């Protein structure tokens, strides 16, 4: 069964301390993207992986346990499919005019101002976003959405935080 | 005069569009750290530089204007001196027990929980933080402190933000 083998894959990757570190994540992600040249990327750098691990480290162990990893992994599989689905011109990258569609297909409805911010931070000089940038952006985006929602359970449209919560949320990412 | 030559240095680095991009920043920072082997680092990666630029891009031009760059540059000079001052064992890295002193010397008084979060995100398996990590952490930390303060001018100890402000603040960094 697929479930059983994924479980084994995690155990194999996590190794000795049984959790996946940012370095362990980087290695499996780069080794996997290489098998997909149709996904333009300069690779998953260590800093990007430490950001993805932190944002996914809900139990604050510093690394990814099975569930955290499973969630991340499935999200990546889903976003990888979307990435290719919306790269209509086969540039191997998500361009400025393909981004809104890709994000909305991933379940994220942002506005013009937010999209421009995203492009400025995760896209290149030509408004192009490669695969590792696309994936890390969405991992972070999904996480920031979840964080806001969990802090606004009554749906008031606003959250209130002190400096310690603020720094924990913004720095550990 | 030093002021005049720094102004020229910025103009030279910013080039054609007269602002310093993340790539332009990365290049000058790496070319400068190399002249200091006493500063252990795997170098300033592009993703780290895009994070530093975004967090410093107060006018949201996507790049660093003279003032933004000047502020960043002076901060780095100041933190570089502190980095060496507190690396008492000359490991070329700021270790777990040197961190609190370094940060407090930089004007940041955090608590145990915040420091542990920092170590988990910016230090290595051995609790060691290299130069590029140290600098990018403080750039971000200083920025998150300023952002909170500007949103809490009455000093109530809390800020209240909607989802759009939240995402702008957390994603553009
Ligand atoms: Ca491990
Ligand atoms: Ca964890
Ligand atoms: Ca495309
Ligand atoms: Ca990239
Ligand atoms: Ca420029
Ligand atoms: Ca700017
Ligand atoms: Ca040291
Ligand atoms: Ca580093």
């Amino acid at each position: 069964e697929e479930v059983r083998q994924f479980r084994r894959l995690f155990a194999q990757l996590a190794g000795d301390d049984m959790e996946v570190s940012a370095t362990e994540l980087m290695n499996i992600l780069n080794k996997v993207v290489t098998r997909h040249p149709d996904l333009k990327t300069d690779g998953f750098g260590i800093d990007t992986c430490r950001s993805m691990v932190a944002v996914m480290d809900s139990d604050t162990t510093g690394k990814l346990g099975f569930e955290e990893f499973k969630y991340l992994w499935n999200n990546i599989k889903k976003w990888q499919a979307i990435y290719k689905q919306f790269d209509v011109d086969r540039s191997g990258t998500i361009g400025s005019s393909e981004l809104p569609g890709a994000f909305e297909a991933a379940g994220f409805h942002l506005n013009e101002h937010l999209y421009s911010m995203i492009i400025r931070r995760y896209s290149d000089e030509g408004g192009n976003m490669d695969f590792d940038n696309f994936i890390s952006c969405l991992v972070r985006l999904d996480a920031m959405f979840r964080a806001f929602k969990s802090l606004d359970k009554d749906g008031t449209g606003q959250i209130q935080v002190n400096i310690q919560e603020w720094l924990q949320l913004t720095m550990y990412s």
